[PDB]
């Protein structure tokens, strides 16, 4: 029962990101062929995380998203037992070696305020930095500290709005926005 959303996801994101998203969905018992809006959202989240790691210096960020559950937690404990940062209760997306903190990146179709509120109470980790991006071009980070310079963030927001235009041109945006 191949959907229009599935074929769009594959010719919109690069094969390596599609591969990682398929593995992440299948690991937690989900099928990219059926729950296709979630397939698109994980690909989007993965690409943003990768563009985000690109923004800093060469060795600024340790990428934890995109790893399997076991190795991702292995890297977290290595970072904790080396830098003394508190071990987060839930998996973050990156570690900032410059600012010495874990980052969880959020990509939402709702208002940045609402999504941020939920990620704060859910993570419950006082130390984990939070950075939210929306498909409309707004962002919101912990303590108003946006980590990267403006140009690296603007590149992410441009890509996010391009993705939304591409789904809107194929009439899949409405079903995607109504899926979150
Ligand atoms: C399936 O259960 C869990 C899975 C995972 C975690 C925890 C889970 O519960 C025990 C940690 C990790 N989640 C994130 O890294 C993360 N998750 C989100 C959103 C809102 C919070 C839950 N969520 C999901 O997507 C869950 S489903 C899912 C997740 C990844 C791949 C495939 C699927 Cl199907 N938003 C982010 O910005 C973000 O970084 C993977
Ligand atoms: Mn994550
Ligand atoms: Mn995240």
């Amino acid at each position: 029962r191949g959907s229009h959303m599935e074929d769009f996801v594959r010719q919109c994101f690069n094969p390596m990101i599609v591969e990682l998203a398929e593995k992440a969905m299948k690991e937690y018992g989900e099928d990219p062929k059926i729950e296709t809006n979630k397939f698109a959202a994980i690909c989007t989240h993965l690409e943003v995380c990768f563009m985000y790691s690109d923004g800093g210096s060469k060795h600024r960020f340790e990428i934890i998203e995109g790893r399997d559950r076991i190795m991702a937690w292995t890297v977290v404990n290595s970072i904790c037992n080396t830098t003394g940062v508190e071990k987060p209760k839930f998996l973050p997306d990156l570690y900032d070696y410059k600012e010495n903190r874990f980052i969880d990146i959020g990509v939402t179709r709702r208002e940045v305020h609402i999504y941020y509120l939920e990620k704060a109470n859910k993570i419950k980790s006082e130390k984990t930095h939070i950075h939210i991006f929306s498909f409309t071009g707004e962002e919101m980070a912990t303590k108003a500290d946006y980590t990267l310079d403006e140009e690296s963030r603007a590149r992410i927001k441009t890509r996010l709005f391009t993705i939304r235009q591409e789904m809107a041109s194929r009439s899949l945006w409405d079903s995607f926005r109504q899926s979150e």
